[PDB]
């Protein structure tokens, strides 16, 4: 019993980090067979950011150019090409840490496990989604940038994520691993904001579904609901339209307790419209949305 | 910026588990050098557990009867013995990935990082806290015992709990890695019950230190208070007191916010006596209390 906040071993994952220096940028990179991806923008001084052209700052790079630290072990470089908003450094030592991996690009809602770095050095591991505005809300200082978001099938890596970006508002932006960035940002240092930070409804229900399971049943009401009505709803509390996928993504968990979805959705809605009065689930005094229900069913059912 | 609930990276202790199976109990081990460190209840069935003699269950185990196995290759089991409620199972191969380690017996309040894990191998990895009652809020199905809790100091794997135990409550119950239960808790099947689940203070403080630094300040008063003054607030509320050794470990966060640690604790009292009037602090509607000072430090300026 019990339900957390949880993390993909970080293991395959600490064996890609790489550091990768160009003039006196030093940020992260990922060593995947003989190629280190890493952001573009590692060619750029600060200043640069302000309106880098990425092409005629490149002309001015070298393979030399890249210095790349695998441990206390120097990489040699003998490639590099820009793909969209990532740099792909070939080196002539493919990484023996490879595990299987993919490329993903992830919808917003989705998961990931982020393994923050600097130096190509791991701090730490945490459990984001991806918000519907396309952002992240991570934990990311100077440096941090190449650092990677991951889910992990059994062996193998799914790599959905490369963090490049802070927005003033102290939330995250980047890209897939083909360099091309989740929403409309850019690695410029420009004005960007964000769009509304709405809940993923289809996440708070899979949540409020884990709590059931782990004891936390104060919430259950008697009411039920349609969707129409519940949408109604969300809208008005800026939560994501609930769709008939979501419904039958939600079925194997609606199985398992016994509980509809319509009802839990009516269980939600009282929660949006009365609050917790001072309570918690799952000991969380807000609605949790970074629970898939792929994750729920992982977590309660133990998977390795 | 952005301040998550963080875990140190898996990888060194992924390298360390190992199934433990005895007659029909499968649960995980712990491989550091030629010892597999496991739950002694793997020699318990559940009709034991109500009211186990272990050293007579023991009498009736061989090596040949502890089924050790590190990914899909079995280790030869050449000594077993019990120390308090752990079993040390020596192995004719010393683990080639044993890390640098410490067995260290953490304090109430203190973090770590516990690496979930099912017949020796990792489904993910979160951050508790030892409670104040002994007990840990953990993830943990049939099969997770053996898990560990551990901290990263650079390259030194400090090991802090093995879990052994869920009380009726859905709480967590453990020993350190001498197999010393943390609290009044035992491995037997009977009426245990925990606690007053205070709050860690200190934790809390740091917590909104954390927030202050990552620009969440709405909290911030004009008001100051005094260790007894905020202490009768601590009382009324089920907090830990805060003591002059909290204050001075606090000083460093008090030093870069330029906030006294007495007018946090003004903000934390006014907190607790108003409530969060439905607003957030770090994406959060109650006050966090599992992230230590030194927890705060470290995500705040990026250790690896
Ligand atoms: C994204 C990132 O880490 N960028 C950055 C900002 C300031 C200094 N160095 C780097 Cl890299
Ligand atoms: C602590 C733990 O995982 N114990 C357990 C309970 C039920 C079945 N198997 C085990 Cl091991």
């Amino acid at each position: 019993s019990g339900f957390r906040k949880m993390a993909f071993p970080s293991g395959k994952v600490e064996g890609c980090m790489v550091q990768v220096t160009c003039g006196t940028t030093t940020l992260n990179g990922l060593w995947l067979d003989d190629v280190v991806y890493c952001p573009r923008h590692v060619i750029c001084t600060s200043e640069d950011m302000l309106n880098p052209n990425y092409e005629d700052l490149l002309i001015r790079k070298s393979n030399h150019n890249f210095l790349v630290q695998a441990g206390n072990v120097q990489l040699r470089v003998i490639g590099h090409s820009m793909q969209n908003c990532v740099l792909k450094l070939k080196v002539d030592t493919a990484n023996p840490k490879t595990p299987k991996y993919k490329f993903v690009r992830i919808q917003p809602g989705q998961t990931f496990s982020v393994l923050a770095c600097y130096n190509g050095s791991p701090s730490g591991v945490y459990q984001c989604a991806m918000r519907p505005n396309f952002t992240i809300k991570g934990s990311f200082l100077n440096g941090s940038c190449g650092s990677v978001g991951f889910n992990i099938d059994y062996d193998c890596v799914s790599f959905c994520y490369m963090h490049h970006m802070e927005l003033p508002t102290g939330v995250h932006a980047g890209t897939d691993l083909e360099g091309n960035f989740y929403g409309p940002f850019v690695d410029r240092q420009t004005a960007q904001a964000a769009g509304t930070d709405t809940t993923i409804t289809v996440n708070v229900l899979a949540w409020l579904y884990a709590a059931v399971i782990n004891g936390d049943r104060w919430f259950l009401n008697r009411f039920t609901t349609t969707l129409n009505d519940f949408n109604l709803v969300a809208m008005k509390y800026n939560y994501e339209p609930l769709t008939q996928d979501h419904v039958d993504i939600l079925g194997p968990l609606s199985a398992q307790t016994g509980i509809a979805v319509l009802d839990m959705c009516a269980s939600l809605k009282e929660l949006l419209q009365n609050g917790m009065n001072g309570r918690t689930i799952l000991g969380s005094a807000l609605l949790e949305d970074e629970f898939t229900p792929f994750d729920v069913v992982r977590q309660c059912s133990g998977v390795t």
